[PDB]
């Protein structure tokens, strides 16, 4: 169900918060943004409106990994000590799995 996979991707990997306001310790432990479970060893959050992320797949057909053509601001929450994280940010391209027009999986930072 590609729309629901997209919803899971949005929740897990796209943040509506600014780089400054984003808080790894809150979000990584908040069920609302962690549909695979809380306190994971790593996660990459894309600071973007959903449209531009979705348009990574604009020319995608079937199931295929696509690189973004532009860079995104990214927060990495990593290396938890009792679910308390190192937090850092950078800009980079991203590599996602598209199912048709829908991002359904975060593959890697950088190009595919
Ligand atoms: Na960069």
């Amino acid at each position: 169900k590609e729309d629901r996979e997209w919803e899971k991707f949005k929740t897990k990997h796209i943040t509506s918060q600014s780089v400054a306001d984003f808080n790894c310790n809150r979000t990584m432990n908040d069920p609302a943004y962690t549909p695979d479970g809380q306190c994971k060893p790593i996660n990459t959050f894309i600071h973007s409106t959903t449209g531009p992320v979705k348009e990574i797949c604009r020319r995608a057909t079937g199931r295929v990994n696509k690189s973004s053509t532009q860079q995104f601001t990214l927060t990495t929450c990593k290396n938890p000590i009792r679910c308390k994280y190192s937090q850092s940010n950078t800009t980079n391209f991203i590599c996602i799995t598209c199912r048709d027009n829908y991002p359904v999986h975060f593959v890697k930072t950088g190009k595919c």
